[PDB]
């Protein structure tokens, strides 16, 4: 069939979406996680990436967060998988660690990342407040969740994550309406 609503990337320098590459700017990079046995209790801590450090926000009263640190990251980077248990529990939403998978039109199910021993480090990531200091986006790809950097980060600063269009709610209400589709150029 056609390609589904999370079968789209977005090209960040172009503001389109596109299949498989960008015809200016190509295919995506994607950064893979250190490897980790799945169940292992610091594994979360053990499969960030190269290149970052866990340790307390820079937003105050916000615990833990997540710092590039090696060099910049440049625009299109993106991280993940999110992993954690996977659940239809409402529950499970608004622990603090959980994302929301669209499966259908307005139907969802649960990446639950608050095991330390199920999920990986994108659970120590926070979020942004503004616009202004986010540089990461949260979107839905292959029905999982992704953070792709939104700004060059320069090495000392905060992974900051929120998300749109691509998302959750958004992406469930007008799911299977082809939308992205128009928006390529
Ligand atoms: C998988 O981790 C998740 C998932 C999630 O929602 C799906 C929310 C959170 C989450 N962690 O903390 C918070 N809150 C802190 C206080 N508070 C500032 C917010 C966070 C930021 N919000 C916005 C709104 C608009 N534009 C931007 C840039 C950010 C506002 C609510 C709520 N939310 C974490
Ligand atoms: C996915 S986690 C981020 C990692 C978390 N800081 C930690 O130490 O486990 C989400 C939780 O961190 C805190 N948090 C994340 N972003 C925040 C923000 N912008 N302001 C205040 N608290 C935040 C909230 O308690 C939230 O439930
Ligand atoms: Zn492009």
């Amino acid at each position: 069939s056609e390609p589904q609503d999370d079968d789209y990337l977005y090209c960040e320098m172009c503001q389109n979406f596109f299949i498989d590459s960008c015809a200016a700017h190509g295919p995506p990079t994607f950064v893979k996680d250190s490897a980790v046995d799945k169940g292992h209790p610091n594994r979360s801590a053990l499969s960030l990436p190269p290149g970052l450090r866990i340790g307390p926000s820079g937003i105050p009263q916000a615990g833990l967060g997540v710092w590039n640190e090696a060099s910049d990251l440049p625009l299109g980077l993106h991280f993940g998988p999110y992993e954690g248990r996977i659940t239809e529990d409402e529950e499970a939403a608004n622990n603090g660690y959980s994302w929301l998978i669209t499966k259908g039109r307005n139907c969802y199910e649960y990446v639950d990342g608050k095991d330390k021993s199920w999920a990986n480090w994108m659970r120590y990531v926070n979020c942004a407040r503004d616009d202004e200091e986010q540089n990461l986006v949260a979107f839905q790809y292959h029905r999982q969740i992704f953070y792709r950097t939104c700004r060059v980060i320069r090495p000392g600063c905060e992974l900051l994550v929120w998300y749109g269009d691509e998302y959750g709610q958004e992406l469930g209400i007008k799911w299977g309406s082809k939308w992205k589709k128009e928006l390529m150029a």
